[PDB]
């Protein structure tokens, strides 16, 4: 049977050290889950699983989907869990949700993700047996950018270093990177004033006490010449800056995964059905490229071609990387009309575990507005993976 | 189509601060995955996913299944990931594996789990913006996790240990019975060792010599010499001790999840097929009871009754808890003949993320030995969850 | 046993905890101030025979801090140095030790001072070396934790020196009405320009600062503020106590012979000094037994003293010492004339040097004869020195 | 002035880093030793006018440690106290400061000593207060970190005092054989001094059992046994000092009374020595081990004495290479080892930084009273490039 995506929402996205700094990963996940339960008016004991992508877990919130479920209201009967496949976790959550619905096992579940990058722990592995060795304290954000490909493939400079390796290989200009970057920002400010972001966003309360419903990172005044001033993050004379990559961010996303039968039974409005998905492994040092083998596998299974897709959500982890995926797909200037229309990672940010759910929110809602048929969501994944899902619109 | 479990293996299980202390969660997961790829002789680019349950993750090893995969040999094309549904994570890994095989999406994946409890981080959420106002706290990931799993609305200061005190209270279970169940666990563990049957489950681990024997099982384990101080002063009638509960442990487990078609194509030997599974949520303060609503849901879907099950793997997180699940199932002394035959959590230990895969190893292999038909794997899950899977033997 | 004389007593400006000097270490401040002293006196560096610094929150960033400050500030590898801790009295402790080793004939010239970065005091643990498997891991704030351990196991004081400054209000029945004088004397001493001779300007990256951060020109009504009470219905606030602060002080300690030889200008000579122990829970009172011992040795009476520097750790405490000395409103004409701890702050290890700066320089301006410097000390101690003007 | 005299100079036994005294704090040790002094001398507590302690790894556990030790050991709320740090020379710094404030007429009786728990030295950070957002967070080991900062920015020494003790072997061409020969002597004199029973008068026993024997001295220490050890920095230097020919890291405390012969007579005390003179000096940080040289000159010069008038010498054996280098400068022949570190030293006993000074004083003053000789020298190198020396003279009764 089919699996259908209803009421895909998300908090606004905050900067690392910005407006949501006082709020935990749970706090955000809780608001977003209450926001979904409110808009859909579902009976709480109807949710059979809360499955959340979450990339910097710790003992503050074990099996985070269960914690978010309890802390948000839901009864003691609702199970939950945590998934990590780095940048692709939000979509991993969704795919897992779809699988356990389509098998007949569950009729309705929550899929989403939660990231408080502002609040990721500092940790040590030296304090338990004592520090022969000294004691090191790792920053969970810094340290995660160097360990994702294991011992045999270290990458000291993180995903940032891997996005330099793609610029090198596919010969992509600084001008073009920033030119993509301006598009992202303009489409993000334009999507705000167009009012279309209000349906995606659950407003979040925070104390000084006020309510916030506008994303923090998108700037109207961003321009090409302004961007060209910025310093490329010494080791290489020849293009990635805080301006042409996505930053570190706070946010959560939720959506309901269900059958058309059950959706009709509870007054729900299906926006899309999962046609297919693909996963892939590429070189850690070339992680950016992940969407290519994965988009092939998902298109292959859907018996479809890249040109049948009316809308594409490709995460802009780094502009160089986005363009490199766009080289492989043989993308010309006309293709930007159908790619990240409400913006993406560079303007909005990349709150790792929640990104998946945000892209789904924008894919399934713009696809229902343009009355087009097919959508693709794909992203690279630190450590050298890529994940893609092909979605199709639902009619009445 | 069917999903089938092949060559379910696991490292030996070490004590917290015991023989495996020098080795990381990755180290264990790597040995075990190499051990699986060596016994089955599969071509590495055949594995389409490494899915690992892993309960105390950190930035040493993000999306741990991918990490374990590269660090063990496999090519850059094998995807991987990490799951957490606490004690049920190993089985969560297996169920996800089965789902994405049965859907036609993948033909072959690795399911498993890795836990280094010896090497769980200390951490702080105060060091980033600074501790002027607030001071700086450092949490022990093991201690701190036993108090946060039910959230703000359901705190449990004393951990899963305190919830296992709540079950003894409700279901009026004696200390004698607890420790008597504990002796059976140990005897079945030492007996399963000398019977040589554990050698097929265990991948030997090298450590800066080679080890292939579990560290926690003691032959000299006795009813009297146990009848030890009950951990939790707050309660006069308190009964749970380091002796009648499962400790903290190091280990990893792997197994192949595939179709009978593909298993035949690579010379593999399917031990079981996943018939059904169920998940449930219970009270966090009553987590130990999780197997009950979960076992109903899994039996219900299989159209089966608790009595059609020839073998049961119920995790002995705490003896009180295991007996409480056994009250509900209306278990008499004859039922212990079909329950945790090669031992369980109290004698072997509970290396959280790996437990699922261990039980599956002992379920699938003893079910093939006794030539019986149906198996059940179920466990309670910190924070008030239960998970169950019903497995059937293959011909 | 010849005379010991105090030359060119200088100090940095005093910054708030988390204020202007936050970017700068204990060493940084010490260094500036020692450079500022060696610049105004024009001494040959190899002339300093010891750098002796009071310093109350030391750590392995800067072991034997006086040595470190000496090297980091220019002085040659032949200049020795060290660190002293007698809490609030360390600055004066450093001076007294400097005077003792000069008067014995052992050294002809030494530097005495102190250095405190309260903004940069370490967080530390005693659980991370053998492991926190049994015990958990605690991390103390070196400021918070120091305010509870100074009296040892047999005399704990949970609320710190703050709690002891309540115990004095309770005992000597001193009213909340009875801090503004401190502030007015501090702002007035600034505009009078007299502070410019005390202060070595500090560069912070890159502007230069030479004005103390804490003194405000703008009142009694203030009476608004919340007493730090929940435990006690009846009066100490962040407004009527001295805060936590950054600063350093330096001065030269030498003989009149050697001072004349290098063109130096002796401001005072150390007549006498006294130390005392009182109850930890009543630490504020320390100046009393100590001021007796120092007056007794100088064969002098409290009324022969033309100028008094009593550290205003907490206003309650300062008045309690003033009750004991039988002080009437006319006595405030001769006490903390350029201000004190409440308006200026209490950068622990540097306070001693600051008071000496203001004591020796105001005494030379007024052309009066005798000075007293005295302060309470966390853990229950009191130190006093009696100083006499020169030429 | 008048004289300053040293009475009943005592110390705890010296423990290894991570050894028998691991459960005990710097305070704990300082407290036992102070109680042991107050018990053997039977002094009225309110007679102590200052507790002055050398202490090299202080922290907020015990501020102005001398005051803390005083309260924690019994003495009344009227006894003042404090902490000094001049690294290895702090125990002697404490004594010199004691003597100065006694000789000036200021105090009649004070306690001088030192306390070090190297086993319990804090791990610390300067990044946790305003946050490690920009910078990350570092945690320094107070022992490791102190061996690299003592000479400041303009003179860093990555390998610590260990690296400086090699610079001396290099300069003064001192052989490995010789280093380890000194090292056997130290051990033999330390085990011999134990069985001779002479260490029992120096040592306050520490408490559940009681312990009164030093942990580090081994009777079985051999020349061949030691030659089989790996030079700690052999990797950076082919010709490179070992855990066997240098002093380790250690736990201990020392106390002693500083007073006048008048007051000593008034309380039934037995003055062992009087402080004749002292000197301090600064040398190169990278050459710290040499500090005793310019310091010993200054102290001898002030006493108007010559190095040959000294009947007994306590030179701290921080590192055997360093001890010998000071011995080269003093023109020492094999006969001089008869009057140097007779009850042992740093290599056999250990170097509990802040307590070393008091220990050497204990051995100097007591052996000088036993041999009925006249003059003594106590000198040691100091991390960061300093040296301190005191000349002591026996008192005759």
């Amino acid at each position: 049977r089919d699996a259908v995506i209803c009421e895909p929402v998300r908090t606004p996205i905050g900067r690392y050290g910005g407006m949501f700094r006082s709020l935990t990963a749970v706090d955000l996940g809780v608001t977003a889950l209450k926001g979904l339960l409110e808009r859909t008016g579902i009976a709480a004991d109807q949710v059979e699983d809360v499955i959340l992508g979450h990339c910097y877990p710790n003992s503050e919130a074990p099996a985070i989907g269960r914690v978010v479920a309890l802390d948000a209201g839901l009864p003691i009967t609702v199970p939950g869990m945590q998934v990590d496949r780095r940048c692709g976790s939000g979509l991993q959550a969704v795919i897992q949700a779809c699988l356990q619905v389509r098998s007949g096992d569950h009729d309705l579940v929550v899929a989403g993700g939660a990231e408080s990058m502002s609040n990721v722990a500092f940790y040590s592995t030296d304090m338990r047996w004592g520090g022969r060795t000294g004691v090191q304290i790792h920053d969970g954000l810094a340290r995660g950018r160097t360990t994702a490909g294991g011992k045999f493939h270290p990458v000291p400079g993180g995903m940032l270093e891997t996005a330099e390796n793609l610029r090198r290989e596919y010969h992509i200009s600084r001008t073009e990177q920033d030119e993509l970057a301006v598009r992202s920002h303009q489409r993000a400010v334009a999507a705000q004033s167009e009012g279309v972001l209000a349906e995606e966003i659950i407003p979040v309360p925070v104390r000084t006490e006020e309510t916030i419903s506008v994303d923090e990172h998108p700037r109207a005044d961003t321009t090409v010449e302004a961007l060209a001033k910025l310093k490329p993050v010494k080791q290489d004379p020849e293009t990635v800056t805080a301006g042409n990559s996505s930053g570190q961010n706070d946010a959560a996303s939720m959506c309901i995964v269900t059958t058309p039968e059950k959706a009709a039974e509870l007054g729900l409005k299906p926006l899309v059905r999962l046609v297919s998905w693909g996963s892939a492994g590429v070189a850690p040092d070339l992680m950016g490229i992940g969407p290519v083998p994965a988009t092939e596998v998902a298109l292959a299974k859907a018996g479809l071609t890249l040109a049948d897709i009316d809308l594409i959500e490709l995460n802009e982890a780094f502009a160089a990387q986005a363009l490199a995926v766009m080289r492989e797909w043989k993308f010309g200037e006309a293709d930007h009309e159908r790619t990240n229309v409400r913006g993406s990672g560079i303007s909005l940010g990349h709150p790792v575990g929640a990104t998946g759910g945000r892209m789904l929110a924008t894919l399934a809602r713009e696809l229902h507005r343009r009355e087009a048929r097919y959508g693709l969501e794909t992203m690279c994944i630190g450590g050298g993976q890529g994940l893609a899902a092909v979605f199709e619109r639902v009619q009445e």
